[PDB]
């Protein structure tokens, strides 16, 4: 059973120069530490999730955490051998969720007593690093053996391998990219513009009880879609019996197509325990994102030692596989030891969460020695 | 040059079942009827367009209509030979456009004096179908020697040689679909809920200058990101000297990128001339599309007698070519006539409406064979 942990600092600086006070963060881990502190591998999360890489923290939890089937006794990413951490980043997008801790616009500004809302600093792939950072120190910790994690989890560890060069031995990135280039920050920016349309917003002042739920409801439908494929819709469409010419749709203009439906109630009960400011900062942060934070991705690739894994999903319509091409490629040019394998499932870019054990024996074999 | 026209149906009985009355639609033509009437090519449009698919109203346009590469005296569709006509759709998004005519949301009500708004009936491609069906019918006209279009015009093409198949003898489809699949229902949602969200929309109630321009704009914005591809979008960037780490979105969570700039103010010169509600009636049409408007795509290619030509784009990432394969296998399993070339270009779906030349040889061909 997994042990959600707290870690607080009193001051932080962010990338942007600016002042956080009494930064706190969940953590967990898994494994045992071992005398060197020699076997630490870091999990870093995707976009909507948590530090709840692995295991349950009650029994009765539906599910364990969402890397599970990987990180384990005798798995790709041994528990036996390996101590495995992970942290919630600041402006978690699960904001409300009992398990998570952590910082951002929902936390409450002490000169105001209400929420920070939109007042909060601008917050960067970097300041994510830099808190775990901040955790591995307190912990006594100098090294990662691996930093490892999906798509806004890729870009957290492939900029702790440039950021922090001899820090990183091993750096595993899935479903994932090298920087947002000019196109994904483009398309991240469709999920920020439905919720500053959204009446309740009041440019991020509301209070939880009148919360902007439909424009947060409608930035999950995007999300949701962005990082599936037709042949997932088209298969639930199966299922749902849908059609083209659906008596409801074609009678009212005001009534949905049942994919539309479904899409919308999945979209709601994803969303229930998160945080529409939230979302606006994680947007940013990988909108501002490429590994090293220096002048361009050449730079920061130039900076990494780290012997390096990218594990792009074949299907992936929203980080595409040319991302992870462009920074395997510039890693191979500069002699860095450097592989690519593909996933190859129909979920899409959610092959790197829901199946990422599809590759789990090229996360083996580049986790031994 | 060329000359607006308007065609005016009295009274017209929709799709859904329920009368608009007064329907006006612009549309205008090239070439020569012939005495046979038997030379009409109609071009149908896309999501964005109107009937303007080639010339000049006026010599000082700034450019000629979107097909003009390829509707022309000696051109892939020759109109020393044909006569090529296309028709506005109803509810046709540039409602406020000089040279459009439209029947839609931003109507007047003969019966009230007022705009429709939402009370303007569900329109279907079936509906777009049958204007122009009246107009050519009108015109003396009783056979298609083809139907060509590209995305929302390929969904008309394809229906007007599934519900009328006589009236049909030959089918261009570009960067097209055989159906809204559950994929593309659920990815044209997204095109209206920012409209919806927008409180200014007043629950389709709005007046002209108090319109969800926000709404609008970030619905635009999405349109013209989805109907392109990441080198576009990456070597825009490089002319506009966008970088990761820009100073002033680091600085200011109200600030943006670059390319979120450019993309802003694109969209709200795209949307000047737009109209909210139409374009919340336009993602409803091709939502409710299949091929025929029976209860599945392989029922309407059934009916489908015109031999076939579908033109998708290797790069579309927003009618993917799956779409056109699946219709095109449909048709060659029924021993339907029917060919497939790909475009190639880097510009994604637009590549159908901009670089649609780069296979003029297979439509000149495809229509020249005698």
């Amino acid at each position: 059973m997994v042990e959600k942990r707290v870690f607080e600092m009193p001051h932080f600086t962010t990338f942007g120069g600016k002042q956080i006070k009494n930064v706190k963060v969940g953590w967990e881990a898994y494994g045992t530490l071992n005398d060197a502190k020699s076997n630490v591998i870091l999990i870093t999360h995707y976009f909507s999730g948590s530090s709840h890489a692995a295991g349950k923290y009650d029994e009765n939890d539906p599910a364990p955490g969402y890397w599970d089937s990987i990180i384990g006794p005798g798995k790709a990413i041994d528990t036996d051998r390996f101590y495995v951490i992970s942290v919630d980043t600041l402006a978690n997008l699960n904001a409300y969720d009992p398990h998570v801790i952590t910082t951002g616009p929902t936390s409450i500004n002490p000169d105001t007593g209400k929420p920070y809302g939109l007042d909060f600093p601008v917050v960067t792939i970097r300041d994510f690093v830099n808190v775990q950072k901040a955790l591995l120190e307190s912990l006594g910790i100098s090294k990662l053996y691996a930093v490892i994690g999906p798509s806004m989890g890729s870009m957290q560890a492939i900029d702790w391998a440039s950021a922090y060069p001899g820090w990183v031995e091993r750096m595993i990135s899935v479903i994932g990219a090298g920087q947002s280039d000019a196109w994904t920050t483009a398309a991240l920016e469709h999920w920020a513009t439905p919720i500053t349309l959204d009446k309740n917003w009041n440019n991020g002042a509301y209070s939880k009880e009148q919360a902007p739920l439909n424009g947060l409801a409608a930035s999950l439908m995007l999300i949701t879609q962005n990082a599936l494929t037709p042949s997932f819709f088209n298969q639930t469409g199966n299922t749902l019996g849908y059609k083209n010419v659906e008596s409801a749709p074609l009678n009212d203009i005001r009534q949905s197509h049942s994919i539309v439906n479904w899409l919308r109630e999945r979209a709601k009960t994803r969303a229930k325990s998160m945080d529409a400011n939230h979302l606006l900062y994680l947007v940013r942060a990988c909108q501002l994102f490429v590994a090293g934070h220096q002048g361009n991705l050449e730079q920061g690739l130039a900076s990494i030692k780290a012997k390096t894994l990218f594990i792009p999903a074949q299907t992936d319509l929203l980080l595409m596989p040319y991302l992870s091409q462009s920074a395997h490629q510039g890693l191979t040019s500069m002699n860095n030891d450097s592989t690519l394998v593909t996933l190859n499932g129909k979920l899409g870019h959610d092959e790197g969460v829901t199946n990422v054990s599809a590759q789990a024996q090229a996360i083996r074999q580049f986790l031994e020695n």
